[PDB]
């Protein structure tokens, strides 16, 4: 007996922020989730994640980050809840020898971020903690940071229950029934209809939407991130050492600052293993590579960060064969929203994203043209 204006499949980082939108419009909302967010079985825990803005990955993202950290800063303010910490974010690599670290340097310039350039010695005078070869450069955003994804999500929840969204807990969705006037979602705790459906179910978008009738290549990826006992005169936050996203020679990491003397954390960001999301396994340091990986970058480069592993979380990417996000209507249903595909960097644009979906829902455009996350593309495949 049970109808929505809007029904919202899977509320985590993604659809926590849409429900959040639409009730916040008096829009009669459900969201269904698989778990109770934020939980740790998605791509939305261990903590923190990077929020950046100089983004070197294509021309649209600039404006959506600004966006994005401009309603961070307004979530900030509507709840108890920590939401950001202004860290600033250190990207470095090797001199002309790193694609991310010089386009990472154009959209800046291009975008005219307030940014800080500098190279070899000074990167260790500056952050002693750092250790990098001479040859290494490196761009500092001073006004990026840290957002507390666990804690954004429970305030976007709770603000959007004020308002009246209703959650629907440890309900996995398992089909879906799609009209031109209609929405049905069919679960093993009873169905629901709803006027719109969006669809942002995170690293399980790749085994159900084939029950929208879609076939998008997307792979989830198994991604751990240790916590490491640290000096604290060097790694603190306190002390502003920054997150940071950097590539070495076997590729690019990223990590956070210690927080309240917890330790830092730490990230390995271009391998992981390849699975299934209802098969991964959740334990942090079953494969070697967990903890290996990430101490043989401690040890190069910030060696008195690499001290006993405090904890390990098991995390997962779902990425689109051109690591852009998919962002549209369903093709053949303009009452079906999709967000899926955010390649291991979706988590900062996640208030931006809301409100691009949210628009979506409730008039099938958004203001801004969003083409690069084409559902229609062809490098999607
Ligand atoms: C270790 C790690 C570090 C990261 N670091 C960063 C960073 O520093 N900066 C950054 O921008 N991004 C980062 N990311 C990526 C970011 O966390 C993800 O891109 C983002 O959280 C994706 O959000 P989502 O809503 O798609 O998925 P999720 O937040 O996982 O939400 C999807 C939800 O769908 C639910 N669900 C699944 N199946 C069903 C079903 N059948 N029925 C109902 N509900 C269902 C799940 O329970 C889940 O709550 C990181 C990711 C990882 C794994
Ligand atoms: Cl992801």
């Amino acid at each position: 007996s049970t109808h929505f204006d809007v029904i919202v499949v899977g509320a985590g980082s993604m659809g926590m922020a849409a429900g959040y939108q639409l009730a916040k419009q008096g829009v009669k909302t459900l969201l269904v989730d698989a778990f109770d967010p934020p939980h740790t079985n998605g791509s939305h825990h261990g903590d923190t994640r990077i929020i950046r803005h100089a983004y070197g990955e294509g021309r649209e993202y600039v404006p959506l980050a600004l966006r994005s950290q401009e309603l961070w800063y307004e979530l900030e303010k509507e709840t108890h809840h920590k939401i950001f910490t202004k860290t600033g974010v250190l990207v470095f690599g090797p001199k002309g020898e790193s694609a991310f670290v010089a386009e990472t340097m154009e959209a800046a310039k291009e975008h005219s971020l307030t940014v800080d350039l500098l190279e070899g010695d000074e990167i260790n005078k500056r952050w002693p903690g750092i250790t990098v070869p001479e040859n290494y450069n490196a761009i500092f955003e001073p006004n990026s940071g840290v957002l507390f994804s666990e804690n954004c999500i429970r305030a976007y929840r709770e603000l959007a229950e004020a308002r009246g969204a209703k959650v629907l807990t440890h309900t996995r969705v398992e089909d879906f029934d799609i009209s031109p006037d209609s929405v049905k979602i069919e679960t093993a705790n009873g169905s629901y209809t709803a006027d719109k459906l969006i669809v942002s179910m995170g690293a399980w978008n790749s085994k159900l939407l084939s029950k929208l009738n879609l076939d998008i290549p997307l792979q989830p990826y198994r991604q751990v991130v240790g916590f490491f006992e640290s000096d604290e005169s060097k790694y603190s936050n306190d002390i502003d050492f920054p997150g940071f996203m950097v590539e070495v020679p076997n590729g690019i990491y990223y990590g956070f600052p210690s927080f309240g003397g917890c330790g830092l954390r730490l990230g390995y960001h271009t391998f992981g293993q390849k699975i299934d999301p209802d098969t991964i396994n959740r334990e942090f340091g079953v494969y070697p590579e967990d903890e290996s990986n990430l101490r043989a970058f401690l040890e190069e480069y910030m060696p008195g960060a690499n001290g006993e592993l405090k904890r390990g979380a098991v995390c997962m990417y779902t990425k689109t064969l051109d690591e852009h996000f998919i962002i549209d209507l369903h093709p053949e249903h303009s009452n079906v929203v999709i967000a899926a595909g955010f390649s291991g960097h979706g988590f900062k644009f996640s208030s931006g994203v809301g409100e691009v979906l949210s628009q979506l829902a409730l008039t099938g455009k958004t203001e801004h043209d969003i083409s690069i996350f084409s559902i229609n593309r062809p490098a999607l495949k």
